[PDB]
């Protein structure tokens, strides 16, 4: 137990399912595998300030000092990545790194960083994709104005963005400006379990000073206004040559009604709505989902006609991280409901277990990934059918191995991990079978990494990194059966 | 002009379309017909009032203070009914004609009226449908407490319902409590150009000092606890035998989306639920669409737990009454929208004409009847699938002659509803091919009548009333076509 | 008014719909843009004949004299296209440019022109497809027998194709021998409200000495023989290194039934039949529609078994020309009724309005473009299920804006144009989408043109041509969308 069914031989994909300009890679960002934080002139990060004054809020009590130490070993990601045979490589740039206090002066050493990982990448045949922020605020900007709570973040935003195309934009040609805002949301400001911790008074965070009812929404709309800004200069001066894109990356999960009734029906597209549509319906129509507007109301600001302008069809690409569904059961509005956490303004809890008593699909690992690829082929056919179609990434896909479980004795015996993500490759066939426009199936991660409020402790890693042995790169079962799908010649 | 396209003769329904149980009838209401308006001891209704008081706010300032006479001659309605050969008539009892004080002593003459339009019936082979209220209040439960506005409401309309059931049960056993209380709440508390005339300060009603945000709602709420209340008392004490069946009749207009977008897909659901869900969400779940509570909030009153079950379920027939169609246009929430009206809260405009220019379908006499009979079977499809496919009568359908209308000059030749009701009968047909559970059609009206703020000038009727001619009956085309589909043996 | 709704910004085609070899272009004919009329050596056409000879046959009483001067101006019409970076160029080639006296010897000063516009194409990465005739033919021929209405007309045209193919075809790879045979056979030679501007006596055309029921077909007939002669050559003796290709370009109109009814269904198989099948047919099969030959009889001369293999198989490119679509309806054989123009051998009237009223879709500008996408993905569906899913482009598709319509103040500001292609473009991806072979899109026109009867009062450009400012080319904002579109390279 517990009972792991694996694909049958003849229904494990093949790289000739998908066209020849279709895109596989991975994923990583910059505070969870680069380490170096202090090192070269680099500044503090949201998450820095994190770890380093609340350390207990980290499972393990780790923290991102040196995690995969990517900034020295960039070399070995590359290898890895040719190794596999991976086209395409999506990391993020450290805000901090580039700009120690978020404004004015830049690092070079920083610069100079990305610009090695950059010409290595390309050296290899492989894509760079990059994501600009990956909930990576420099605590300068933090201290001074409280971060993506005050509308000066979106102008420095803009700003650090430019830096980014200034320096990077003659080679990196694909661009994502945010990754998972609604994640971000939720859990830096509404729960608070992330940098910088705050939620409402009486609630058990870090910082307890917050408004988990209004900080979630303010924070987000600050994103989206940051977005549109760096969107349009974007469009305006760094894409001359007119080969650029810039897009999104949303984090999804796909849902299921709780019972068989329309109500439930009603409280599955209410969780999608407050899941993936909070973020993707502004850069899409530029405005909020009216479900979102009808419940939160005056705790969801409004745009002006020009944002509203400029966020409209603002992104070139979408990309989607996806991992998991659950079932959406619907809650009625009355006296006996009352708004404390932003997710409840959803009036759609999200339930592991089905009507029927029986889980969704069974657990990969950590305690949220329950494997339902059906969940992410519904996800790409709205996408397709509701928002007109638009380029997709799957940005993200993957699952962790965790300490302490015991059917998982040997890091590098992935073949759970390879299972899911076999599946996972085949729902995206199934999507584009059906008509959506999906590009390129991006895993997370590249190689094991700090993951947030859970440390080291789940490894969500196509590639091993031996912590006990210099953080040596050693490729898992997974890893080896990318080698051989993308036909990669042998020693 | 304008264009008026006939069924080709090969697509008119044929009786034999329907199953041997499905009922063909009319139907009519007591204050649109009876007169008698203070015969016999009868009482004064909030139509008899607002008419009395404010006979302006009638269109050709009649009133129906005789109507069709149908007091003295409903000999005649129940003659035209077998020489069409219809076999339901559907019918109002008049409240204030039953208990002129509105609660108190019964009026012996108003029970002998009643029962002996029940014997002719039963006589003459056609079943009695009998409407509890049809729009009919007392005026002294108006004067007393302000009708439908005050709770009191609940439990006198409870002891008239028993009246009624006591007095018509052995042989009435088919019975709506209420009839189109969405278009008795929208006009005669929104709007208030029906009785009792109320709207909001600075709107032109005949009592502008009410609120059109509040009070449709406040009405709609106690219709629908003394619908319920009445249902409990009716199955536990007045179904006995267990052949008796009680329900609720309500006005529905088709909706299309204005665009084809997601957002006006999203508005026509709104549409139909403020429309159609307001009052049969309620009777079928004991709550109203979650839609209106998410944009009505506290303007919207609460159901207890013992309502709400008490509601739940508490309809063994529905009916609906169905004219018309429109398209469904999305209103965002901004600040440059402030609801004054209750339907501004659907956030949904209706609108006659679609995105490409055109109108939804003919025009068929009257301002608001365009012809779209798609639109009755998407309806009864969505009974069918979405709210358990309960049994379903049309318990008005049907068109109006205008007075001045230079394309139908004689009143006689009505070929144009003739092939209005053909066509519904065939979207009924339709309806019933794909498997919704539809029972009967009953065309609105038997007889022109008195069509509320436009008096006499809309005639309804498949039967003429000739009022220069002692308002005889006399049958118009239509009728003739109904005697030759129902197989009446002729002369 | 008159409501005009755009797409939604996310229902906007992307290039990326289509794939990498679709081919995006733009059209233009001789005739309409060339001017120098009798420059260098070119004889008179018929079109120059007509309005020198009957200049009030023309709206607002201009010709083609100058045009857009493109004779001298060929090189902006080039930058145009290379601006919006469109693939594709059809042009057509002046007969009488070439062939002065319609035999005999080539003016080598046509020759060389032709021959810069090509060169200037190629050398800025624009595929040239040429049409051979458009409606251009030699007044010489026209005074000598008659032109299209002798047979010697196939001889003659032949060995003008054999000049083109002689000069142009080392570069030229694409041809189309006829551009809308049906649209030149009736309005030339049924309401001969174009040159030669023939009808029968009785009638109001410039010639009315003609035959409206005979002179269609035999001017039909002689464009097929032509058609199949300059074919046949074609592949016998320059299609030598066999990547050439040789088709014919339809003028279509969609149809819809008028009423519900199986006679109008039959009807609007008679519409297509006339109006596409008349020269389809021939080219697929090598007969007309039998629905033709059963009501037109000894008017639609027979092919021999000779001509009916040679025309069999003789396109390898169909270009469909289409801008709109009508109602079709049923017309009885009786003796009521009596064919007096072509038009009439359909037993089929085209109607902009249905049987409901509604006029089929919104008007553009000029009074015969409704706006109807559907029609299109129709009409291609058919080439696919129908004639064998040959190679389709589609050869013409736009909007004409009006002198004096008030709704269009600002010749560049043409977004209801752009609108109306964009949808055109989105209706051509949902027949490809559903299997059927599309392989180009060609807006009609490149420029504002001399649009025939109706001058230049008819603007269909992408690009505006300034006439008060030394006809210069400015590109409208429909162009600025292709430029984006196509993602040209920014200055
Ligand atoms: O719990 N989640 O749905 C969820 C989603 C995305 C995430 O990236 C994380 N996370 O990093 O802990 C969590
Ligand atoms: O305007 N309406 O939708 C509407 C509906 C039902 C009705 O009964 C009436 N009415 O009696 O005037 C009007
Ligand atoms: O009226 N038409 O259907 C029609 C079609 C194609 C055409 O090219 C023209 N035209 O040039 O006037 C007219
Ligand atoms: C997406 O999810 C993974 C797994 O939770 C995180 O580690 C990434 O930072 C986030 F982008
Ligand atoms: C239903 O509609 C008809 C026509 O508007 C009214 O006369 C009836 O009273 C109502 F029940
Ligand atoms: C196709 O139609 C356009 C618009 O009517 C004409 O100008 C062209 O000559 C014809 F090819």
């Amino acid at each position: 137990g517990p009972v792991f069914t694996k694909l049958k031989p003849w229904q494990i994909p093949k790289r000739d399912w998908f066209d020849k300009d279709f895109l596989f890679g991975a994923s990583t960002s910059a505070y969870q595998i680069e380490g170096a934080w202090n090192e070269d002139g680099k500044g503090p990060s949201t998450w820095d300030h994190f770890c380093h004054t609340y350390p207990e809020r980290i499972s393990d009590m780790t923290n991102g000092d040196v995690a995969a130490n990517s900034y020295h070993l960039y070399e070995e990601d590359v290898k890895a990545l040719k190794d596999m045979g991976m086209k395409v490589y999506r990391f993020s740039i450290s805000w901090s790194r580039i700009l120690p206090d978020g404004t004015g002066k830049v690092n070079q050493a920083g610069i100079d960083y990305y610009n090695k990982l950059i010409n290595s990448l390309i050296d290899n045949d492989i894509v760079p994709y990059v994501t600009i922020w990956h909930w990576d605020t420099p605590q300068a900007l933090e201290d001074k104005y409280g971060g993506f709570l005050n509308r000066q973040i979106v102008d420095d935003y803009k700003q650090f963005a430019e830096v980014c195309f200034k320096n990077f934009g003659d080679r990196v040609k694909n661009w994502f400006t945010f990754n998972e805002p609604h994640t971000y949301c939720c859990f830096s400001y509404g729960e608070g379990i992330h940098a910088p911790g705050r939620c409402s008074p009486g609630m058990d965070c870090a910082v307890p000073e917050g408004d988990s009812l209004r900080e979630p929404y303010t924070a987000g709309h600050h994103i989206l206004l940051a977005h549109a800004e760096a969107v349009q200069l974007f469009k305006a001066r760094y894409n001359m040559h007119g080969d650029s894109k810039i897009g999104m990356a949303f984090d999804v999960m796909g849902y299921e009604p709780y019972q068989d009734s329309f109500l439930d029906d009603q409280a599955r597209e209410r969780s999608i709505d407050y899941n993936m549509g909070w973020f993707l319906e502004p850069v899409v129509r530029g405005d909020y989902p009216f479900s979102m507007r009808s419940l939160i109301g005056d705790r969801l600001p409004m745009f002006t006609k020009e944002e509203q302008e400029k966020l409209a069809s603002s992104c070139d690409i979408m990309g989607l991280n996806y991992y998991t569904s659950r079932f959406s059961k619907h809650v009625d509005m009355s006296p006996d409901f009352t708004p404390t956490l932003n997710t409840d303004d959803a009036y759609a809890s999200s339930e592991t277990t089905g009507s029927d008593g029986n889980d969704i699909g069974p657990i990969t690992g950590t305690y949220w990934i329950y494997m339902y690829p059906k969940g992410l082929t519904d996800l790409l056919l709205i996408m397709k059918e509701k928002y007109g179609n638009p380029p997709v990434f799957i940005t993200e896909n993957g699952i962790a191995d965790v300490e302490g479980d015991e059917s998982m004795p040997d890091p590098l015996d992935d073949w759970k991990r390879l299972d899911y993500l076999q599946r996972h490759i085949s729902a995206v066939k199934d999507a584009i079978d059906q008509g959506a426009d999906v590009r390129g199936h991006f895993t997370w991660g590249l190689i094991d990494n700090f993951e947030w409020s859970l440390g080291y402790s789940s490894r969500f890693g196509l590639v091993y990194i031996d912590k006990n042995d210099g953080n040596k790169r050693k490729l898992k079962k997974s890893a080896k059966w990318f080698s051989k799908f993308n036909s990669v010649p042998k020693p």
